[PDB]
């Protein structure tokens, strides 16, 4: 079921950027395709350009990773929309923590 507001993103990720990082989850989405939408720093409060969600499938990708020696836990706000034409979207705040990177 999507029902989770806390989330994980790894730091210093390596590969090709932009990339991906893991999957949104709302709640609307038990009635109808709902749709996401992202802002707030880090996307276009500063550090502005750095994290892109998906509309579609809710993808969370970065162009850029995360540091734990800068920040320890990214904060975010997000709208839903319903893929029909209906707007659902409600104040969410979407909490991103910080992880050791695949590196340990």
């Amino acid at each position: 079921d999507w029902v989770i507001p806390p989330i994980s993103c790894p730091e210093n990720e390596k590969g090709e950027f932009p990339k991906n990082l893991v999957q949104i989850k709302s709640n609307r989405d038990k009635e109808t395709k709902v749709f996401y939408s992202i802002t707030g720093q880090g996307a276009d409060k500063p550090p502005v350009g750095v994290f892109i969600i998906e509309r579609e499938t809710g993808w969370l990708k970065v162009t850029q990773p995360l540091d734990r020696e800068a920040i320890a836990k990214y904060i975010l706000y997000s709208h839903a929309v319903s893929s029909n034409g209906e707007a659902v979207e409600d104040p969410m705040e979407i909490v991103i923590t910080v992880t050791d990177q695949n590196d340990n």
